[PDB]
């Protein structure tokens, strides 16, 4: 009606005091706005008059009114930087973080302005150091584009303080508190003195719900202190179960080694952690992993009294040397690789004494054969029998995995029980192609067997 909100609006930015009280006490809208979304409240804090933005927040001007850039009355007082103003929309109500379309927040105009109390005043309220405009700048930053010297060093010393708070947050179990330092931009992945994290604090404590918040704000899963433990490593020695499963679930390395070359496979065994020893094997945790000092956690199992554990792992290593056995047979190369990587031993054999590098010779696979020699396969092996992988591939007729096993020094004269040579059997199938291959590697003629015979 005749557009009171137009010359209500006006009246606040000349300053007339007098004509807001009584504009308003003509039901002029409180909350009018122009085109562009000014409010007499914006313009109030805008122009700077204290006066006004008083009597506007009497009579219910909304504190946190965006325009058509969502700046608020509060960014436009810190952007001119009317301090008195400030502490009041802040008194009732103002949003000390709200954030423009380009990300900014009153603290980034308080900082590029050199506006130091008022600066003061927003981080007393709660405003977030960790606000970062869409340019990725933060309110540090531009106290430094600008010269104002003094803003940072307070900047710099709030962020240092929420990296304290949030240690002693995580290692005294304050969920909640975790949750607002993070809220103000406390960085999740400090470290400390020695290296630890917030995540290692948790995790070592024995925190679930710090270590789901953590994780869930980017925290670095497989940190480490200067000792080279990580969060899933100090989770293994402690034994809070659920906390290595919510550390694995989240990308936590398994087989990570500390400075002594310990795995989280290690501690766990020694310290009788066996619910934990099979979430680990469960997960791709290596069996033959080594510690410098020569022992894996199967040794650590059985020097510590956790027979349960050593009788587990005793397991998990002949289930592995059965599995890739069978793999070599199957010629299934992505699961025998696979499988040695976990610590599957390439010389492992079976009753008769047949071995991964027997059966993928006998079966016929030679990319299997190739893959077990890379991995320190006896190539020279010996079962029950007496025969060596040679023996095998000249008996079915592969020639290429006989030249594949010369290569790598296969005993081209190697005599079984009986005294058989691969050059006997090579001739008996008449695999021709082959028996060429012996000779150049002076496959003896003259071999006699126990029955006298010769090739």
């Amino acid at each position: 009606g005749s557009d009171l909100g137009k010359k209500l609006l006006e009246a606040a930015r000349a300053g007339q005091d007098d004509e807001v009280r009584i504009l308003l006490a003509n039901g002029a809208d409180v909350n009018t706005a122009d085109e562009t979304g000014f409010t007499p409240l914006h313009l109030a804090a805008w122009e700077g008059h204290l006066g006004i933005v008083e009597v506007l927040l009497k009579n219910g001007a909304d504190v946190n009114a965006n325009d058509e850039r969502g700046h608020t009355p509060l960014h436009l007082a810190a952007y001119t930087g009317h301090l008195e103003i400030v502490e009041v929309l802040l008194k009732n109500g103002a949003g000390v973080n709200a954030t423009d379309v380009i990300g900014t927040a009153p603290l980034h105009l308080a900082a590029m302005w050199g506006h130091l109390e008022i600066v003061e005043v927003l981080l007393k309220n709660g405003a977030a150091v960790g606000a970062q405009d869409k340019f990725g700048k933060t309110p540090k930053d531009l106290a430094r584009d600008n010269g104002n010297q003094w803003i940072y060093e307070l900047l710099e010393k709030a962020e240092k303080d929420l990296r304290r708070k949030l240690l002693e947050a995580a290692r005294a179990g304050h969920r909640e508190e975790v949750e607002k330092l993070i809220k103000l931009g406390a960085d999740v992945n400090t470290a400390d003195e020695t290296g630890f994290t917030p995540l290692h604090l948790a995790a070592w404590e024995g925190h679930l719900g710090i270590v789901e918040v953590l994780l869930k704000n980017g925290a670095d899963v497989n940190a480490n202190d200067e000792r080279g433990h990580t969060p899933l490593h100090l989770a293994a020695y402690t034994g809070h179960l659920e906390i290595v499963e919510v550390l694995l679930k989240n990308g936590a390395g398994v087989n990570a080694t500390d400075v002594i070359g310990t795995a989280p496979l290690h501690l766990a065994a020694m310290w009788g952690h066996l619910e934990i020893v099979e979430v680990l094997l469960k997960n791709g945790a290596a069996v033959g992993a080594q510690d410098k000092f020569g022992k894996t956690p199967k040794d650590l199992a059985r020097d510590n009294g956790n027979q349960w554990i050593y009788e587990l792992l005793e397991k998990a290593e002949k289930d592995l040397r059965r599995k890739l056995l069978e793999a070599a047979r199957a010629g299934h190369r992505e699961e025998v690789e696979k499988l040695i990587k976990l610590g599957a031993d390439v010389n492992t054999a079976d009753e008769t004494g047949f071995t991964p590098l027997h059966l993928a010779a006998w079966e016929g696979h030679l990319g299997i054969v190739e893959v077990l020699l890379k991995n320190g396969a006896d190539v020279n092996a010996n079962d029950e029998r007496g025969h060596t992988p040679l023996h095998l591939a000249a008996y079915t007729g592969h020639l290429e995995i006989v030249e594949v096993l010369l290569k790598n020094g296969a005993g081209v004269n190697a005599t079984d029980v009986i005294g058989t040579a691969p050059l006997h059997l090579a001739a008996m199938w008449g695999h021709l192609e082959i028996v060429e291959v012996l000779l150049k590697n002076g496959a003896d003629v003259n071999a006699q067997d126990k029955f006298g015979k010769t090739p």
